[PDB]
Parts: structure tokens; sequence; C-alpha cells
């Protein structure tokens, strides 16, 4: 388990340093960033300071659900800013390398490992 915690703690931090990550760190305040509508659009929100709280307080039990809280920063970007915007090409560039860096530090091992260890577990 801490082997990829640790992975997912220099990723989310990787995220948080890379051009343009700022715009994903925090929540959106939705009258303050003049986007009043944000929470009738994005209704499962997430941040990378939300992530850093999850991975703090122990609260991934499997690799992929921290990737599918990532993955839904990403998501929650390209449904709410049009994809000609500032904001959508920012997140599609940080959506990339993020991927890439789940190959580089190979990440996507620990969770092709939970994928069959779950399977095995079915099959007794």
């Amino acid at each position: 388990n801490k082997q990829w915690y640790l992975l997912a703690n220099q990723l989310i931090l990787s995220l948080s340093k890379y051009e343009g990550g700022h715009i994903f760190e925090k929540l959106v305040d939705a009258k303050k960033q003049n986007c009043p509508d944000y929470y009738d659009v994005i209704k499962n929100p997430m941040s990378f300071s939300c992530i850093k709280t999850k991975l703090k307080k122990g609260q991934y039990a499997y690799p992929s659900e921290f990737v599918k809280d990532v993955q839904l920063i990403f998501d929650n970007c390209s449904l709410y800013n049009t994809s000609n915007s500032v904001v959508a090409i920012t997140g599609k560039n940080i959506e990339t390398y993020f991927n890439n860096q789940l190959i580089v530090m190979g990440y996507n091992n620990f969770i092709l490992k939970e994928k069959k260890i779950n399977d095995m577990l079915k099959l007794v």
C-alpha cells in the first residue's frame, strides 16, 4: 500500500507545480471567480488540495481511486469550460502530463496489480 501512496503524493505535487496547475489547486469559489453557475454544472467538485487531504487522511484504499479523482478534475474542467478556452486547453495539457507521469513513474503497474489481485480473490 505505501509504495503507491508515495507515488501518488509525489504526483499530486508534480501536478500542483506544473504549468497552469494552480488553476486546479483549490475548489472554485463560484462568486469570487465570477463562475456563478459552476456548481450547477459541477456536481462532483474536485481539486488537487482535496486529493492531498484524501492522501493525508489515508482515504484511498486502491491506487485506481487516486487516479479516478485526478481524472475527475480534468473531466470537470472539460465539461465546464469550452474547448477553445484557456482553462480547457490548460486542463488538457495537465491531463496529458499526468497520464504520462503515470507511465514514467510506473504507477499503472500498481493499478494492474490491483486488478489481478481482485480477480483472483473472485476465483477463490
